[PDB]
């Protein structure tokens, strides 16, 4: 039975990845900070953990030695660390935890929050987008330098941040009469349930075929055009969307003048839809988790936005 | 079939009323604000709502006319309107609500969000936790001024905040090892789990016994005192704690030098643990939850605290 520690337990996707994980079979432990003082949500949540068998295992990221600890329980450690810049972005954290693990020596694999865009193929993004890329690049320099086996989960944008609201920003559910379409909207992305995204890492954290590896999760069928998404919607309510096309030029313009987390969503938004980085590269079945993993039927991207019907 | 609109569902109560008005079979509504921008967990429960049988209705509290669209559809509004100083403390919102409700005309009874101590008796209250009775009272008058039928529902400490922390203050579970007891602990407080409290509403808002009524919430079996809730801890956990008994003028000293939110934190624990302002008066059968819906077989708190074991 695999031993698995989430850190990041109560997180948008690491509370998914637990109850992946548990639902997977792992020996299931999550990190409880005691810093959760009167934030009743998140102590809720480890309760309904471990109503459904986790273990909680209190430590902290300013106790390097409660750290350890925790990590000695497990074989493989699960980070759900925050990278979004509106939400909180402590990526960086992370690397009191690989030095945890460096010290108990008994970890036979960590993966690092990465669940986004591939760190190493971003090199030219400019800031502030560019932390989110070159945070993740240094927590994979410390995990390589400390010779700790990883697998680097990549590739996919949620669905509830990219797909249920046809990929406007500042909003997450589907407009009702207009959408702005991003260039001539044929460029392809890659679209996931975040639920399916959590079953993928439930099932590739003991998996040899991913030992220090890179897997992506990119679904044959959820690779879509905005155009494609938007007319799944149109389809699924019978109604034509007024679309404005926005060009780059005035979709980046006067990015500088706005608000730091803003000029990050834009800056991501413009790699996704305009350079198309999510497709901009093939990979193979043995790197790609709905071939790796064929049991998994993922949500296909007309079953998601029917949920908002 | 009772149609029942829920206007805070999303909120701590809120999202427990709502889903105790589907179980009750009652046609059940919410409304679903504009403002929810990237506030991903509020659109994500109102999804979650959506596959247990509710209905949305948008609707802001900016716009008049959208709240008198949304009371006309329904036969009962019940409000969880936030009201705790360190979260968010809106009451007197709902008067836009009150007045929505006044001029759609079809409302049969309104259950404003109270949920708590019974305001007309808070008189003696010192600011800044007087707020919160007055500012529900100014509700309660906007209410009879408009000739609205209601239902108020008050009297038990919700359990997550009182029950599950030993009633330690800042904390949300219980202590490892060292407790404050409040004067000689044998003040006699009313103790519910949310959850029945949550089943209580939906049950009582179609009842004719509880029209133009204030109903209790008061378990007799979790009518107890700080020390016999402490008593029922060190059952559970064979392990006896170290108590620490505090005078009121101790736990008052120096209140005023204090952050609002935590002075008014002071003000109710005062009021309940030192006054015994949930028990210093008796109330009927004819008008206490547990007598009324006996089929509730409300949860006590000896099975309500094994959860943090
Ligand atoms: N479309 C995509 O592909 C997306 C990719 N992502 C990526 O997913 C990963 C997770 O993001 P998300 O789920 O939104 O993150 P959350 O913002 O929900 O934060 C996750 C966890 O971060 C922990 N945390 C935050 N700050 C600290 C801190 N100072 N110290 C210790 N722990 C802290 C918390 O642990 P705890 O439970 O203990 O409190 C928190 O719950 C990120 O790398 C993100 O970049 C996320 C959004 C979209
Ligand atoms: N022990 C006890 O007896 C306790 C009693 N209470 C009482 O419970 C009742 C609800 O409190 P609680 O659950 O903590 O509420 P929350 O703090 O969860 O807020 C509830 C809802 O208030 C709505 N809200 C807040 N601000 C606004 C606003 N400006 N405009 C419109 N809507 C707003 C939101 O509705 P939306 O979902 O539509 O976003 C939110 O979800 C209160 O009267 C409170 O005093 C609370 C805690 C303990
Ligand atoms: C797709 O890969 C990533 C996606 C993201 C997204 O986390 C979600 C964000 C962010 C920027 O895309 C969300 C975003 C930011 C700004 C917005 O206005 C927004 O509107 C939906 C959404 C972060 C890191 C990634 O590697
Ligand atoms: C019991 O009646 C009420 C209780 C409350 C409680 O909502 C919960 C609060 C508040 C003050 O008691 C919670 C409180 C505030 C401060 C704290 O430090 C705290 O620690 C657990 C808890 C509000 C209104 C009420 O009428």
């Amino acid at each position: 039975k695999t031993r698995v520690l989430v850190v990041g337990a109560t997180g948008y996707i690491g509370k998914r990845i637990v109850r992946a994980c548990l639902a997977e079979g792992h020996e299931t432990y999550v990190l409880q900070r005691p810093e959760i003082g009167l934030e009743i949500e998140k102590v809720q949540l480890f309760l309904s953990f471990k109503k459904l068998g986790a273990r909680i295992v209190e430590g902290s990221f300013s106790d390097h030695q409660s750290l350890v600890s925790a990590v000695k329980l497990v074989d493989v450690v699960v980070s759900a660390m925050s990278g979004v810049h509106f939400r909180s972005h402590n990526i960086l954290v992370q690397l009191k935890l690989v030095e945890a693990i460096k010290e108990a020596g008994n970890v036979k694999r960590f993966l690092p929050s990465e669940f986004g865009m591939d760190p190493p193929r971003m090199g030219h993004a400019l800031p502030p987008g560019r932390e989110t890329f070159d945070q993740k690049m240094e927590v994979r320099q410390a995990i390589e330098a400390a010779g700790i086996p990883y697998t680097y989960v990549v590739g996919a944008c949620f669905a509830a941040y990219f797909a249920g609201n046809l990929s406007q920003m500042v909003t997450l559910l589907p407009p009702k009469e207009k959408v702005n379409i991003y260039g001539d909207g044929n460029v392809k992305v890659v679209f996931a349930d975040e639920d399916d995204i959590a079953k993928y890492t439930a099932k590739t954290l003991n998996d040899p075929r991913t030992l220090n590896k890179t897997v992506n999760i990119r679904p044959p069928d959820n690779v879509l055009t905005q155009l494609e998404l938007v007319q799944i919607w149109e389809k699924l309510t019978g109604k034509e969307l007024e679309k404005t096309n926005i060009a780059a030029q005035d979709f980046l313009a006067n990015i500088e003048q706005m608000e730091i987390p803003h000029q990050a969503g834009i800056g991501h938004f413009y790699h996704i839809f305009y350079e198309g980085c999510l497709t901009d590269h093939e990979v193979g079945e043995d790197e790609e988790a709905s071939s790796l993993y064929p049991d998994v039927k993922y949500k296909r991207m007309d079953d998601y936005l029917r949920m908002f019907l």
